[PDB]
């Protein structure tokens, strides 16, 4: 079962040798649960390029039959309803309510804030390391920023988000099949608490509207259920928040660490727009923030690849993870080198074959400026500020069956 391999710990630190053992050996992989799992880069390409026709979220069929406890947990009912389980018109739908607040042009007008939190929080890390104090830089910058300028988009207090930090990061390790009963439980419960919040959060947008994503969600509710119901509503709060900083963080943190495990790769961040952006490209090639989607995708036919045939109905899941790592599209795929990305559109290669940490086709990520454009502004500002910056040690993985992220990164100055 690739899932358990995955979230076993000996595979905790580096999960990409077991990966390549998978494209070679087993690429079109069933688990003990009959959940499938692609590893190779043309075939999780062809699977969310797919995603509407040949694969559809689940009906209330599927869900029943493939998730039997999905009756009993909050967690999976608040997935069914994201537009991320949806297709067009749906889809087409959900998506239009939200995506103005993630278009380049609305992104740039959030690199001011970018760069006033970026600024406030550094003058802070290094007043700390000129005493030479060791940092965990993940819990004062990496999970900061992103939680400040994704509350300011989102419109929620910033004592709010830290607030629900902690249940946030529960919620989301109970989204993969590996998820123990415990971990389960625990999500459910979480996201009864967040889903108590947005309920306060409702009405007080209702009453007080503001230019932020959900004042226009509830307002768009208000007007007319049919545009978004109220089961859509608190799905959409819930996802959005689910995503709105996790993975970002995550981004900076593998950033951070790729700064400062190839020291010459980082003359990149000292160039151009394009130079810079090339490196953030590589660091989300190398190690994507979410190995696989908690989406599931219901084959729609038999699907015959090669010798093995994904019966109808089947639950497939994408290895973005080992994709961005197959050398049938990214040549010496261990390598960490920007040049792939110079001077090309963004995720794709100058070979022509694209990155797939923000997926694909219709549920390509809606946050993936946001993400890029933050990394953007503040990469280079710590590799300025602080060029004798070095770890005290190994960065402290969060324990995740495909989750990348960290509990600390710690640096000091050398
Ligand atoms: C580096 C940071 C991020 C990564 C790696 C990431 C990853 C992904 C992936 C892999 C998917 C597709 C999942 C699938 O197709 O099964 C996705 C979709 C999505 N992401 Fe991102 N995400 C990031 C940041 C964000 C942010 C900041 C937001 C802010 C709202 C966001 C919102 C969404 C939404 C709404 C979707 C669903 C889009 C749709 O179904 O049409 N993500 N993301
Ligand atoms: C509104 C939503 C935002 C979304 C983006 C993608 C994200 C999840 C699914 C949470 C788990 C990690 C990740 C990266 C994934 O696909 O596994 C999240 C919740 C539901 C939908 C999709």
């Amino acid at each position: 079962d690739a899932f358990a391999a995955l979230a076993a710990p000996e595979n905790n630190s580096n999960p990409y040798e077991y990966m390549r053992w998978l494209r070679e050996h087993d690429p079109v992989h069933r688990s003990a649960s009959g959940i499938f799992l692609l590893s190779r880069h043309a075939d999780i390409y062809w699977a969310l390029k797919a995603t509407g026709d040949t694969f559809r979220g689940p009906s209330a069929g599927d869900l029943a039959r493939l998730f039997p406890r999905a009756a009993i947990s909050r967690s999976l009912n608040l997935l069914a309803s994201t537009l991320a389980m949806k297709e067009p018109p749906t889809h087409t739908r959900l998506r239009r309510l939200i995506s103005r607040d993630f278009t380049v042009r609305q992104i740039d007008s959030l690199r001011p804030s970018i760069v006033q939190v970026t600024q406030t929080r550094l003058g802070n890390i290094a007043s700390s390391l000129e005493k030479g104090h060791v940092v965990n830089l993940h819990e004062v910058f990496s999970v900061v920023l992103p939680m400040l300028i994704f509350a300011e988009l989102f419109g929620m207090t910033q004592a709010d988000i830290f607030e629900l930090a902690a249940s946030i990061r529960t919620i989301l390790e109970g989204l993969n099949p590996h998820a123990s009963d415990e971990q389960l439980a625990a999500s459910d419960a979480a996201s009864l608490e967040v889903e108590r919040y947005f309920e306060g959060l409702i009405e007080k947008k209702r009453r007080e509207p503001q230019s932020d994503l959900v004042s226009v969600l509830v307002s768009t509710h208000d007007d007319d259920d049919d545009k978004l119901s109220d089961t859509e509503l608190i799905s959409m709060l819930w996802g959005i928040l689910l995503g709105g900083f996790a993975t970002t963080a995550a981004m900076i943190d593998h950033a951070i660490l790729d700064m400062l495990a190839f020291p010459e790769q980082r003359r990149w961040l000292e160039g151009d727009a394009a130079s810079v952006k090339a490196f953030i490209e590589e660091v989300l090639r190398y190690d994507a923030p979410a190995m696989f989607s908690s989406i599931p995708r219901i084959a729609q036919y038999d699907i015959t690849i090669g010798d093995v045939t994904i019966p109808e109905g089947a639950d497939v899941r994408v290895l973005l993870a080992s994709g961005n790592r197959d050398p049938a599209a990214f040549p010496d795929p261990d390598r960490f080198d920007p040049s792939r990305f110079h001077g090309t559109a963004p995720g794709m290669s100058t070979y022509g074959h694209v990155l797939l940490s923000f997926g694909h086709g219709i549920h390509f990520c809606l946050g993936a400026q946001l993400a890029r454009v933050q990394l953007a502004e503040c990469l280079p500002v710590i590799n300025a500020r602080f060029p004798h910056l070095v770890l005290a040690g190994d960065p402290v993985r969060e324990p995740s069956a495909f989750l990348r992220t960290f509990r600390s990164l710690p640096v000091r100055l050398d």
